[PDB]
């Protein structure tokens, strides 16, 4: 094992444990101390302001088990303090019959058990689990648990009748799964039920679903509503709130519904943020975030996906949500987007970003899988004077449509994200920022041109506005991570509506995946316009690339290029011509972004372990 | 529900959870302080010379479950008390995939891990559990844990490849059972294997017997070997240590060793107790006590048996132990004994005495289930000059004879069992003492004759001998427990070599078990006597009868009478005659006995619990 990255990479399989540690290592985000993450869970703005976050985390392996809440705090987003306890960084961990076989998603219910921040999260024993397998009832159930230390320990409620679990009847028969609690207040939710309170006798201020299926008939979200204000045992089932097909597709922009949900979310939204009213605020939408699984060939088989809904109630006291248009949260390798309410009228998601090595070549080498995406902002992303000649406009697939009177422009309403501005400033204002001359892209353009200022390392953010003719076949983006050798490409194609990731020269290591990424980008065009406008966010953060387009698309995407000098950047160009021309301006490049963790050492392996033989006989987890 | 024991019980399943707390309860005796109790565990002598007790134990429910060890210490046998920590009286409990499906038996290394005493245990997870169920590899498991605290607390060993469990693999396939570890040393087997371990490697100072056998043929007591002295992780299986026949008996004596062997033990015994000889002392014998299952039509389907054995070399460096002789170690509702070194050569054993409700009827009224046996030290018995005549002297069943040189008298050698003396001289001291008159039993002897002193309350010893002609057919014993209307009947028949407890008439309480307890009793005759005798002695503790005879013979049963006054006893006669005489002389009432747990007060209970509907989603306990 050499690790000389000037020259061609080895056989790295070779290499110890944890060997490769800091060569592709994300800097600049959340990410668990070592080993093995997924979702984030127990998102909630702590009392004095800042943020806790927990994650699903199995310390010294890189496979997933023993499925355990890692956590950490922070007061602007964007640098963590990890908690350190009797069990290191993690907070909660499998310990009771009802929760041995791991400690799956949970929800913050911010005055809960005794005024406490109190978790409600799924948890798992033995049998048969997956959406694929014939899991039984009691494998999941769900659990409360509170904390008196601010998010340092929690303490479960005991074992038994009238306590945990808390939820355990399956409202439904055969099941596909039956996790990831989402606890929620909703005044609108209220409302809407405030007439059919005497069928059910739930009057309780907090909403739960809990995500799943039915095998067979597809994906379902069942919802639940605290039973009485100010207590935390019992939960009354209303009923389904979304339910989809087995497979089911809205089309070409909303991914497809797979089988089975997870890590549901219930929020609402208006163009500032979040949006507390009752119904009575005409701009806000009501929306559900959700990954669905086997509804995709690739991507871990899963879709991290929302849908703007309407609520209607049903005669016997429950809520159908009707999907009014469906989206894509992310279009590469994430899923399991959590959100949570932030002071300021916010509605705050995250996910997490899987590595891209699944057949688990090199995992080890590593000594850690995973990290999270940057933490977002939603809100209703409306566009004015949008020209009804845009192309596909009246699909309404991802978005809605309303006609002005005289039937001359059209008002757009999507879902939007953007990176919260915490994290933007903290980025700019830490990196050594080189503001770039615009650019014309045309006959002259090279296939790469690179930036006259280049990053030092692995860890920039790069912006632009691409200005594209409206009948354009030209096609530009930017260049990262690059050397003569090794390269990743961002194109967007306006004819075909494609931002793409090529990532075919990403890696001389060869294990990697190298499938190219996709994500529809809709231009929406302007009356009046003669042109149509890209706006282009890119973060590279050591393997992460992260891409946001006009505060609305999300794609997230790794790349493990060797050569300590593949960290460059440039525009790309294609059929950019004398009369085919790409404007780019509002070039910035930020090289170096933010220490996400200051009181880390750049080497936080711990080493890895073995469960030794014993993990193939209870089965349940791999044991590395 | 009422609790009038002056009158006629009435329907006691009314009664509420633990209303019939003191009702029957012993107090005499090792006993949980509420709750589900039943194999003692982890026993051991301390370094300041006090006895610890563990002991299969579920709080706060009357079935098994979730079984932990509970814990107290005593400085004679006699009076005991409580451990007291985070878990109450608990010390160990299910708390890793491991173990979660809990802490079976398990015994004591007094020098372990850094030099502390360190329990291997039976480990069990998930997956049928049972000799009559298709077990699988992994669900029983040995694990090693280790206390800095003398057993106030344990630290087990993590989870993983060279850590926890220890013991992990089956040593043959289709194993019915393999639990119940049972540590020990012994310069005996050392001496037997020294010229063997260059085959296995196996030099380490401690052996184990881990109790199992093999669907379809029988039960097999597995014998492994410490790897290498000082070290805990590393035991090499050598081979079956005990080979028996599915369901073979080897005859009246002795029982039936069913289809799986239970909580085995190794010994090595002398006429004074304990010996530690490397084979050189003549008058020692080696020892294996064991429960089996499954060959039993009553008392659970579970004989508590033992057997002397000869060690026989294997040419693969194991030890076949070849059965000389089998007995009985208990012959009435006792089950589980372990046995352990105590100071000054001693070999002290204790089992568990379960309830007789075995519907379960009245066990949550009770508020608890089970109590020991009381401690016992284990000798060779030796009687010298027996005469040959001695009917069936030389079945040799339970026992063997050594002819003398001329073939006129024998010695005979079996198991001994005696009260440890500590107990004896507590309950004599702390009772009320009345010496009682000889009394000839012959044709004016009533069928029962109350003493001419009487016990005061349910807790009270007896003590007698009945000399008998040797061609009597005369009956005769104690009656205990007695008023007009509820007694319980001790007859020995000499004619039939037959100790019966008859309890037909035990109680009012038509619930609880009423079949005859039977033990056969040899009455050695003696070279020159023109009688032979039976020493009897009787503890009577709340509802437990505890019976031994001549050191050897030992019986527990239950009687529940309901009535206040149904604590009276005396002698019992059948067919005594002015020619077939029994002469009763040494006959003693110690009336009180002492108060085994002196800081506990009467009512112990702290309720009990139902663990809710997931009890039979997980289908591993009860749940009450
Ligand atoms: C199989 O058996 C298992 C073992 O018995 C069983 O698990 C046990 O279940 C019981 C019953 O459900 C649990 O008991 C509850 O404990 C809660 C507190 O839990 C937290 O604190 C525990 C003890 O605290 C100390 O001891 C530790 C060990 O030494 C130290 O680390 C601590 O520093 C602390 O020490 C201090 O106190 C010591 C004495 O206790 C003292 O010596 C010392 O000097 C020092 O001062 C911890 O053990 C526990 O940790 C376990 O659980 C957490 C998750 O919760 C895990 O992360 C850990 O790994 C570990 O497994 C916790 O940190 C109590 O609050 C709770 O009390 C109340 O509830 C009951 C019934 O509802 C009431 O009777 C009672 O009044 C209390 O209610 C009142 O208070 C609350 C608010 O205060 C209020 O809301 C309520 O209305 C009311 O007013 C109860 O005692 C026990 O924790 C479990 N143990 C373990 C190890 O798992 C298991 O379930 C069984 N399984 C089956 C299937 O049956
Ligand atoms: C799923 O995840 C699970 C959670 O992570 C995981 O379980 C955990 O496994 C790890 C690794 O095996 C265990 O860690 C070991 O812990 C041993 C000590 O255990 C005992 O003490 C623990 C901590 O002590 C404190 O904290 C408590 C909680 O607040 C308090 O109650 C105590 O008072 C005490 O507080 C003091 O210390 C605090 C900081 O620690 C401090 O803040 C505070 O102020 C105060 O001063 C207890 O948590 C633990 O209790 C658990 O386990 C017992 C049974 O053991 C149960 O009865 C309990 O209910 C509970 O579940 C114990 O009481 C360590 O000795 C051990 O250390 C060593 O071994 C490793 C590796 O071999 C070495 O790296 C290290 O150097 C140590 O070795 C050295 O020392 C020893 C002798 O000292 C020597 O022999 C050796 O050669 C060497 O020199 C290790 O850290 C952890 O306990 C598990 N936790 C739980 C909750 O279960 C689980 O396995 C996972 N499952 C799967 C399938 O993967
Ligand atoms: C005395 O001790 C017992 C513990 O043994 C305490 O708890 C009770 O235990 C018994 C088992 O011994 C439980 O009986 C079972 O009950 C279920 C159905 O229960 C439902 O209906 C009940 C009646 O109104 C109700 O009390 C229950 O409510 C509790 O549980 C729910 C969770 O489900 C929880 O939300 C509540 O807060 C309560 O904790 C519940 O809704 C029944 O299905 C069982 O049937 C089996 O057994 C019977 C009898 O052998 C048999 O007929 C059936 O065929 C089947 O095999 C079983 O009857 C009882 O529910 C427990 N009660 C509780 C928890 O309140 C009890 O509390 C102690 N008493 C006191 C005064 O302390
Ligand atoms: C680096 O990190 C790893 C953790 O990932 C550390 O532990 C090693 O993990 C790997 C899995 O990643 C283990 O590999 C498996 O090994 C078994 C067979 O193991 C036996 O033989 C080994 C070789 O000499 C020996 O080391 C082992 O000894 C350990 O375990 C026993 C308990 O069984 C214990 O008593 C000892 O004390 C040791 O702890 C053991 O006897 C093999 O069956 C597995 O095969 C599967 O996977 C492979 C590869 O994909 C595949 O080919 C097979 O078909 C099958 O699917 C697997 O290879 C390895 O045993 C672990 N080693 C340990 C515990 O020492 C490792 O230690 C870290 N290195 C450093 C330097 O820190
Ligand atoms: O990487 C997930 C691994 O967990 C396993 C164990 O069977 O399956 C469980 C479950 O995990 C994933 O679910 C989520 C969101 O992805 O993660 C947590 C569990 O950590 C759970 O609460 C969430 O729903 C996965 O998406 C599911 O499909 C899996 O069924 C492994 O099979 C799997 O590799
Ligand atoms: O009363 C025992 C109850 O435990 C259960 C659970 O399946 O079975 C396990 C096992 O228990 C008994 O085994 C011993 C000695 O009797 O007790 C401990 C477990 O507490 C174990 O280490 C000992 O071997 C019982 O004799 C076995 O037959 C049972 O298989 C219940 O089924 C059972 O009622
Ligand atoms: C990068 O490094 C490689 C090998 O070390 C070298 O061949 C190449 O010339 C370097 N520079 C660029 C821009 O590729
Ligand atoms: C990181 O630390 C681990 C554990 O100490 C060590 O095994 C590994 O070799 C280190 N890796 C690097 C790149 O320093
Ligand atoms: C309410 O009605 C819906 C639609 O039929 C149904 O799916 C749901 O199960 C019902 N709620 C109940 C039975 O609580
Ligand atoms: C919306 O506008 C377009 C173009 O003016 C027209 O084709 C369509 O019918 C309009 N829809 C409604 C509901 O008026
Ligand atoms: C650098 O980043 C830190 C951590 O997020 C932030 O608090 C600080 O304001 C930043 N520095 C700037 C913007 O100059
Ligand atoms: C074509 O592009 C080059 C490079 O941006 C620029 O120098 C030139 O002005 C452009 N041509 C026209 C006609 O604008
Ligand atoms: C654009 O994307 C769609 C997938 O939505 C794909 O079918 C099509 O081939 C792509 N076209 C081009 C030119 O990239
Ligand atoms: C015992 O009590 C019962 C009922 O209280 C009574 O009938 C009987 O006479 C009493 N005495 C004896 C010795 O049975
Ligand atoms: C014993 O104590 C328990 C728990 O407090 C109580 O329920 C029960 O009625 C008491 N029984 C007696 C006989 O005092
Ligand atoms: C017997 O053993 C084998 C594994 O050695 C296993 O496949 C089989 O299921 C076991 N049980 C029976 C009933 O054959
Ligand atoms: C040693 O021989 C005995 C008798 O054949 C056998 O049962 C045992 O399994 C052998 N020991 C091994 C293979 O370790
Ligand atoms: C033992 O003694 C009896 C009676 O003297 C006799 O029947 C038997 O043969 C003797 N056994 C031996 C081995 O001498
Ligand atoms: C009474 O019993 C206690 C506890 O076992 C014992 O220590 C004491 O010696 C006894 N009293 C006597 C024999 O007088
Ligand atoms: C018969 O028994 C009674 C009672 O023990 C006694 O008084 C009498 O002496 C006995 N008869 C003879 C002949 O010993
Ligand atoms: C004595 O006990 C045996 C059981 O070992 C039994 O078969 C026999 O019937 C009993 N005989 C009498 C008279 O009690």
């Amino acid at each position: 094992c050499s690790l000389d990255q000037t020259v061609a990479p080895g056989n790295l399989t070779l290499c110890g444990n944890a060997t490769l540690f800091t060569t592709f290592r994300p800097k600049a985000r959340f990410i668990a101390p070592e080993g093995w993450m997924n979702a984030p869970m127990g998102l909630y703005q702590r009392a004095d302001g800042s943020i806790h976050a927990g994650y699903q985390s199995h310390p010294k392996h890189i496979q997933w088990g023993n499925i355990s809440q890692g956590a950490a705090y922070s007061s602007d987003f964007t640098s963590w303090t990890d908690f350190n306890g009797s069990e290191g960084y993690k907070t909660i961990w499998p310990s009771q019959i009802y929760d041995i076989r791991g400690v799956f998603d949970g929800s913050i219910i911010k005055e809960g058990i005794d005024g406490y921040p109190t978790i409600l999260y799924t948890s798992t024993s033995f049998g048969p689990l997956g959406a694929t397998l014939n899991e039984a009832e009691g494998t999941e159930t769900q659990s409360l648990a509170y904390t008196t230390d601010d998010g340092a320990s929690w303490i479960k409620l005991g074992y038994g009748a009238g306590q945990n679990p808390v939820i355990y009847e399956w409202p439904e028969t055969n099941l596909t799964g039956f996790r990831d609690p989402y606890v929620f207040q909703s005044p609108r939710l209220e409302a809407l039920l405030a007439n059919t309170t005497s069928i059910t006798n739930a009057t309780g201020d907090h909403f739960a679903t809990i995500s799943g299926g039915v095998h067979g008939d597809g994906a379902r979200l069942f919802l639940y509503r605290q039973h009485t204000t100010g207590e935390f045992i019992k939960w009354t089932y209303l009923g389904p709130l979304v339910t989809t097909g087995y497979k089911e597709s809205y089309g070409e922009w909303s991914g497809n519904y797979g089988i089975n949900f997870e890590t549901a979310g219930v929020t609402r939204l208006n163009p500032a943020g979040a949006a507390w009213d009752n119904g009575s605020d005409t701009t806000a939408v009501d929306f559900v975030t959700f990954g669905t699984e086997q509804g995709r060939a690739d991507h871990q088989n899963h879709w991290p996906l929302w849908a703007a809904v309407d609520y209607e109630v049903r005669d016997n006291g429950s809520i159908e949500a009707v999907i009014a248009y469906s989206g894509v949260q992310d279009w590469g390798r994430s899923y399991a987007y959590a959100s949570f309410p932030v002071e300021g009228y916010r509605q705050v998601s995250v996910g997490w970003i899987y590595e891209d090595d699944d057949n688990v070549i090199l995992a080890k080498q590593f000594g850690y899988q995973g990290a999270f995406t940057l933490f977002r902002d939603l809100f209703v992303k409306v566009v004015e004077n949008v020209s009804p000649s845009t192309p596909g406009l009246f699909e309404q697939a991802s978005w809605s449509t309303k006609n002005s009177t005289d039937g001359m422009s059209v008002t757009v309403t999507t879902l939007g994200q953007r990176v919260v501005p915490e994290t933007l400033a903290a980025y700019k204002g830490n990196s050594t920022v080189s503001t770039l001359a615009p650019v014309m892209l045309n006959e002259s353009a090279a296939a790469y041109t690179p930036f006259s200022s280049q990053p030092t390392d692995r860890f920039y953010a790069l912006t632009g506005s691409f200005e594209f003719g409206l009948n354009t076949t030209a096609k530009a983006g930017f260049r990262v991570l690059a050397s003569e050798e090794e390269y990743t490409d961002i194109w967007f194609d306006p004819a075909s509506e494609n931002l793409t990731v090529v990532r075919t020269a990403s890696s001389l290591i060869k294990s990697f995946g190298n499938d190219t990424e996709l994500a529809k980008v809709k231009l929406y065009e302007i009356v009046g316009a003669e042109s149509k406008t890209l706006n282009l966010t890119v973060f590279v953060d050591g393997s992460v690339i992260e891409i946001y387009a006009n505060d609305e698309v999300a794609l997230s995407t790794r790349a493990y290029p060797w050569l300590a000098n593949s960290t460059g950047a440039g525009l790309l160009a294609d059929g950019t011509t004398a009369g085919d021309v790409v404007g780019v301006s509002g070039l910035e490049l930020w090289d170096g972004l933010v220490d996400a963790w200051p009181a880390r050492p750049a080497n936080t392996s711990q080493g890895l372990v073995w469960d030794g033989p014993t993990a193939a006989m209870y089965g349940l987890f791999a044991g590395y």
